[PDB]
């Protein structure tokens, strides 16, 4: 009858332990060891309790799901998706999870160790899924929380390399649903065509959720997905760190997005990207202000490494008829961007910051402000004409530059002809270095290309570290943009051959509160009398400037022309220089215009 | 016979297990593998061996206790505290750790993988502890070391909400002692009332100690505590990475830090801040120079996300009889920064960097240079009038501020009537943006309000990006404070309509060494000459200028005044104008006035 | 006979087991649980399978390699080197890895979780050996992959302490090969005079490799070694994150080197390197341009802490017959490094970044470009004659510094007699501060000693913020040296007392497309006229001079000066000034001479 019992599922029950002979240790048996810890082998069972191989002909959401319920009731735990085997999931789940094409469906507490490889039968070909679902309700706003949910290991989930079978579809590997403590940590995401890789939160709702040092391969292949961003960080206090992204696909490096960050206090840092469109939206949108309120701020993007083809970060906010999404005290910091090789204009435009308008194009309705972008390096190559350090698309309520690196074909750019934004708190500083991988390209182009309906309370001061005489200007205003209480400044460094530096087409440098320097070539002509002798310009065009002075040397020795010159009523130049013998005389010199500096 | 061994607790010791059934595998018991693995379950039972539940009625601190030592004596391991599971402690340890108020004794080698819940039970309610202890003697300076033990997992330590009972008592949850490759990762620190949560190293002792992705919530919670740090870095080659650091009880707003660093080679990166007072001092303590030596370099506070109430990072340095502590070598970098939401004064002085007088309250034993503080944004809300960019409060030896965005009522404070620090080698470059938030706030008030005994080889560039004309001035040095061998500039961008810019009330622009440029309004009178006919100042203020230039347009057709000036002995400034036809002229000018510069 | 089968190897596999009692359950035997993990101990056996304790007189390396072949052939898994023990290797490897002298060959998927120590034998004392390699045959480029193999845990590699026998050996810790998402984490390496601790990739083959919270101690400890680089980073997208590098030779100061990145898409943030010579080269190597091409771009170095004796970064490229290295694209931020003391030229030359020949010598195979160092802080004592912001030693077509704060005797330092490099888009922007430590030391110096062929399209704008009379002058170009196409300015600020602020030695801020601006002292005579009056320079050097203005004030009350000069074709100033008293005026005057700017 002992036999029985041994060799019965209770026998393990039957067997005693003291760990390492220590007679003070608890007096055990073997089974009471064993249930210390549980893997999916415990649960992927027949009926008659004999264990299932797993494979491409078996469909194991069932028993993961078995697993994931049972440790559930214990209070949690962490069951281990065991390495060396591939574990194929072949069927919806039930329940909560059906409103959301659920797979499995997470529970608090449980944590998944996955150490082999989860797969994607093709059941799920052509078809929508979330593969891990946190909700517990068709209708989110009913759902319950998932806590303290974990996924972590050395193991793999594979989509199966299916395409999307129609753009309306959405697919998904995790879903934490209204998340409080939930993570991702170690997995590779890999071989699919999918909308995410993970989300993070519900619209405000959770908190403190992460995704660490996990890889994201191959998960855009079709011209049917509709749009793709790897990680959607959908609730406060919350980031991607440490992660890796790569495509392939020609499709990624037009709809393909790394990260998304969409509430307060969130953050990715210390990534790798290739092959994406962009790298990550920092948006506040009016429709997910339900759980932590109206305000995107504490955003943080920095360290990351990154090959795009489209926009590194794009910022925004949007509103609903009762909500409005504001965005603000954002930093970007310390990254390394190119766009990738690419013809001009064969992909989204290029550029380090956009400020998008919203989903229905509109680019009067944000709130973005109190940005600072600094320290960062980006490239493009010279071929590549739509690339910009921004791309200022919509309204702007203030961004802050310090102290990067571009190297691209503009500075800041928007298209004329499409959205004229209200700029206000534009700050250009002098210590942005300006690339000459561009230097001869730029034929009719401006470097700075103001197409704005209106720019207040903005500092740009340009300066230039190379030659490059193709260009049309530095800066251009079009005489569409109100310029006003602003600093706009051109240094004279490799600008001595230039035609045009600033070019102000409606005459907005003589605001009352604009303060401005840019060279000019000015002809003089003085009067005949020996001595201290008035040097006057020919033209009449400099009513706005409040002092002037020579960027030229003087070839002469019986004269020389006024060091530096202010202006008259007439809009004349006029400064006292010296005829040592008399004579009219007559000169064409380089100054710096300068009002108010 | 047989039956009888196999139910006893040396059972497991005679069932005979080879891996996998290779025959090329050890021929073991399964007591051998069982062995492999160690939980407090193997140390939680009666004196009869029989295993206890865990609970509220149970103090399960003996057991744990038990666990460590036993595997402390076979070279260590680790041990796991069970998911699904509160473990409650009730008692104080006993022996080296009774002198720290301790629960638990760590030891080396012996690392906690901590999944479920450690609880402190009433019991401790208005009491001292430290829940876990490394040291080994009560009088740390005879104590041994504590080496490789790390806490990690998913658990939680919860200190059950009770109150400190005296502001006098101690508590806190790790602490590590003379620690040398120690570290805390993943593990969530709760609801308490405490003085820390983790201290790191003792006086200068240990080394290569880090808490890492931990948590912690709602660690004050009462106006008996006297003061809070999250994490006390008092060991070298030490820090703090990718923490979560939250408060919702209105004391922590004014007691609570979230790291200290006190050693060298030290970091505090990559974390996330709310409801604190204050974000980490950075600071040597001569009491604490035995370890490491007297000075405190290579410290790093980097890419931090923080919403807090006074101020994010203090400096500071001390001195006893014999030793000084000096402070040095300090990046500040990445960080975004607010003070949030409270009324002025309601917390204390808001400040992105505080220079801290030490706790006796002396300014003059400070000896803190080489900082460079780069790349962050701080911002304020409009109302808080104590809010700035450096609170300088004790004597600096030097601090570098280069590229960061401050947004808040003051860039450079001290109040009047308290300290007069010696100030040497404050660098303020012109690349730091001036934030427009508090526009409109500052009458009676200078952005930058120089409070100090003297300033000596620094840089105040000060550059507006918005007009702000209720302030009194940009810059402000009283009568009392000597300046010497300084630059101080102010840029005219959004000056011209300020009656003050920068005002010197010693007459200190005057000093043989001090190299200043600002805006003023002048006022010039003609001599009757046609020509070439000298202007010169109403005034005779200004002995002290090297050269001026004209920052206003002249309306006039018939003359001009200079666009530059020079001075004469008795303090008129001077230059030659135009006079088309002659007479006496008189303008009122803006003029940028300039002093070796 | 049930009994017999009980005590035999498969009596595990009788014993049956149900998790936790659960009726919906697998039906599973004890052996099947304990098949789920797997340690050193299931084949640390005898030939009859009886187990043998690890020690110093054991060879454990068969034992270790059964085990990894034996997992191998399941599809992987992760074995356990158990805590508590520390096991010996005392013999080489056998087979594809003999020709890398390996002792441990690694394979795919099968991980060792190191929580134990691994010791060195003296057998390999004086030997070469490389402890775990990743190849699978001696010739790498005949090798196939190593792929998902991670080495992780709170345990020990140890090197036994034994000395290189012969410059020529080569001695790694883990060479992981052509390897694809490998990685060592929490790992310590210590006591040894090792080549590198840990390798990844080969030439170009591999991916997404990392090193992450390890720890280096006391790598290099004899005369013998030839060279030491603790992680050399020969694959793609992979990194080092969060580690600990620590030396005490003597020997380490001269040769030990952190971190090489040597192919695209790499980093090294967020460590803490002590007592070696380098803390990381940054290069691409043509003979390394196997695997990935032959750019190095997207190469970041960010936000790590380092105490170190020659040079923190080392930038070069270098070509074969026929192929050729590009660097480009490199970002090096937040770093916060020192000099440590030592004797001027008791190490290599002290840089913060060093433009390094190729390994023959050759300054003219050069291609590096594109390069942003901004946001560090770096400090060497002030008797280290020997320490440079950079020094730049080879072909360099571009870096831009930054917002970067430089405390060291030179900024930017070749040494003459030495490499004549040609620079092209070197940009050092006003926003670096220069500190003071080494003011008065610098006698016969120039602080930016311009010992180059030839510099172009470069900006060098010089920014004091302390005085410093003891150096020759700010910056110095040799009359060797051709300049163009640059902008070259010294602030006035501190240097009214300086002889020598900027020195042309070939006059060739003359070019016609230099920009320059510096200040000097020059003396001017007027002529007799009463009223508006001439004043001319003495000297006729003033050429090249577009404008100067007074940096001097006029102490005369019956004349002025001139605020503004200008030049005539004879190479005298000239400006208008005025007697209000006629009379021959003489008068010497500090001027901000100024060139096109
Ligand atoms: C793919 C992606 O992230 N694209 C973003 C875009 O996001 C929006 O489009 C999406 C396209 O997939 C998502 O849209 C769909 O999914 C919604 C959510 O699904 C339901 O709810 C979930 C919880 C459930 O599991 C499902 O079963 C569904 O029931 C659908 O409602 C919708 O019909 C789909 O088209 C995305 O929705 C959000 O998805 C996240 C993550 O799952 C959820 O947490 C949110 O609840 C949900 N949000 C809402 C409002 O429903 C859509 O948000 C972004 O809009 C843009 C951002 O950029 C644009 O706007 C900014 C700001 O104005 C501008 O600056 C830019 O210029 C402009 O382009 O970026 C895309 O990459
Ligand atoms: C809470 C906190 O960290 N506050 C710091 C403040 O720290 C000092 O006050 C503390 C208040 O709790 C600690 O003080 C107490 O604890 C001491 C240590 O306890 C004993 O020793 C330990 C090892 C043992 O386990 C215990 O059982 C005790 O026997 C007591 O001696 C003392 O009486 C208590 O009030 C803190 O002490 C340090 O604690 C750490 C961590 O445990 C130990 O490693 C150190 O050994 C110990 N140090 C000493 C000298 O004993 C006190 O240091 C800081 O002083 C300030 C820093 O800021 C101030 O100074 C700087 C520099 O001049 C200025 O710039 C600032 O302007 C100024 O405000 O910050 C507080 O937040
Ligand atoms: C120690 C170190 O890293 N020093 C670098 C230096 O590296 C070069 O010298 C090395 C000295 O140890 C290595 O040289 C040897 O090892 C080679 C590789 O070994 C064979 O192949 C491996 C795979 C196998 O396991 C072994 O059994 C051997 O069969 C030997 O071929 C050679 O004879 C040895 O001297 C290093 O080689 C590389 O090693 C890595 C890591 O193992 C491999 O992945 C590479 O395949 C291998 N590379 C090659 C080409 O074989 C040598 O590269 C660096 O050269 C310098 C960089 O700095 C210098 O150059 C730059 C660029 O021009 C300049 O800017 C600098 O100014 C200049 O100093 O730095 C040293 O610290
Ligand atoms: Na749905
Ligand atoms: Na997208
Ligand atoms: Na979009
Ligand atoms: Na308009
Ligand atoms: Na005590
Ligand atoms: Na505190
Ligand atoms: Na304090
Ligand atoms: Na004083
Ligand atoms: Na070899
Ligand atoms: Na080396
Ligand atoms: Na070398
Ligand atoms: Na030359």
């Amino acid at each position: 009858q002992f036999r029985a019992i041994i060799e019965s599922p209770e026998g393990a029950g039957h067997v005693g332990y003291q760990y390492r002979r220590n007679t003070g240790s608890t007096m055990r048996m073997v089974s009471d060891v064993l249930d210390e810890r549980v893997s999916l082998w415990d649960f992927h069972c027949d009926p008659s309790g004999n264990v299932i191989q797993p494979g491409p002909n078996v469909d194991s959401r069932q028993y993961l799901q078995a697993a994931i319920d049972y440790v559930s009731s214990n209070g949690g735990g962490t069951i281990t998706i065991p390495a060396g085997y591939t574990w194929y999931l072949g069927s919806y789940g039930v329940g909560g999870i059906a409103g959301h094409s659920g797979i499995i469906q997470l529970r608090s507490n449980v944590n998944l160790n996955i150490e082999g490889r989860i797969h994607l039968s093709p059941f799920f070909d052509l078809k929508p899924f979330q593969v891990f679902v946190g909700f517990d309700n068709g209708d989110p706003a009913s759902s319950g929380n998932l806590e303290n949910c974990h996924i972590y290991g050395h193991g793999v989930v594979d989509f199966g390399g299916y395409e999307f079978g129609a753009s309306s579809q959405l697919r998904n590997g995790v879903a934490f649903g209204r998340s409080y403590n939930c993570s991702v940590t170690g997995i590779t995401f890999q071989n699919g065509d999918v909308t995410w890789a993970i989300t993070l939160g519900w619209n405000g709702y959770g908190s403190n959720c992460y995704v660490r040092k996990c890889r994201f391969i191959n998960l855009v292949n079709s011209s049917v997905n509709a749009d793709h961003s790897t990680v959607y960080v959908n609730c406060p206090y919350s980031g991607v760190e440490s992660c890796y992204f790569s495509m392939s696909s020609s499709f990624a490096r037009n709809i393909a997005c790394s990260v998304e960050l969409h509430q307060h206090d969130t953050f990715y840092r210390g990534s790798t990207v290739n092959g994406y469109c962009r790298g990550a939206y920092v948006v506040m949108h009016a429709a997910e202000a339900a759980g932590a309120g109206s305000y995107a701020y504490n955003m943080q993007v920095e360290n990351n490494i990154a090959v795009i083809y489209g926009q590194f970060v794009i910022l925004g906010s949007d509103v609903t008829a009762t909500v409005s999404g504001h965005l603000n005290d954002v930093i970007v910091s310390g990254n390394i961007v190119s766009i990738g090789e690419r013809a001009a204009f064969s992909a989204p435009f290029g550029a380090f910051i956009d400020i998008g308008p919203d989903n229905s194009g509109a680019s009067n309705v944000q709130d973005i402000q109190r940005v600072l972008v600094t320290g960062n390096s980006f490239y493009a190559p010279a071929n590549i004409t739509d690339s910009a350090a921004i791309t200022l698309r919509a309204n702007l309520n203030g961004c802050t530059f310090i102290a990067n690196n571009f190297d691209c074909r503009y500075m800041v750019y928007n298209a004329p002809g499409t959205t004229s934004p209200v700029v206000q708190n534009l700050v250009w500083d002098k210590s942005n270095v300006i690339g000459g991988t561009h230097a001869n390209q730029r034929a009719g182009q401006n470097l700075f290309d103001m197409q704005f309906a209106s720019v207040v309370n903005s500092t740009i001061e340009v300066q230039l570290s190379c030659e490059d005489l193709s260009m049309f200007s530095c800066i251009l205003f079009p005489a569409s943009c109100q310029l006003s209480y602003s600093k706009i400044t051109v240094d004279s460094a490799w600008t001595k051959s230039m035609s045009n530096t600033a070019v102000f087409e409606g005459n907005q440098q003589a605001g009352a509160n604009v303060y401005v320097s840019y060279p000019a070539t000015v002809n003089l002509t003085s009067y005949n009398t020996q001595g201290a002798v008035p040097f006057f310009s020919t033209d009449t065009n400099y009513a706005w400037v409040t002092s002037a002075y020579s960027l030229s040397i003087n070839e002469n020795l019986d004269f020389s022309p006024p060091a530096t010159y202010t202006n008259k009523a007439n809009g004349q130049l006029v400064g006292v220089g010296y005829n040592e013998i008399g004579g009219v005389r007559s000169v064409s010199v380089r100054l710096m215009l300068q009002r108010q500096v």
